[PDB]
């Protein structure tokens, strides 16, 4: 039985911004978080950039 419908085509990109459905003909990835976004949210100032900002260091083993 048909379960789930996959969709992937090299035509347009999909912004990774919250409550955003902007499709930029060209691919736009941030330089800090390295995530896809729309020209509008392409800048790290018009989008909650969570790339190079949160301090992380190896500690726990589990995970
Ligand atoms: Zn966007
Ligand atoms: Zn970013």
């Amino acid at each position: 039985g048909s379960s789930g419908s996959s969709g992937r085509k090299i035509f347009t990109n999909k912004c990774e911004r919250a409550g955003c459905r902007q499709r930029e003909m060209m691919k736009l990835t941030c330089e800090r978080c390295s995530r896809n976004f729309c020209i509008k949210h392409r800048h790290p100032l018009d989008h909650d950039c969570s790339g190079e900002g949160h301090p992380t260091s190896s500690g726990p083993s589990s995970g």
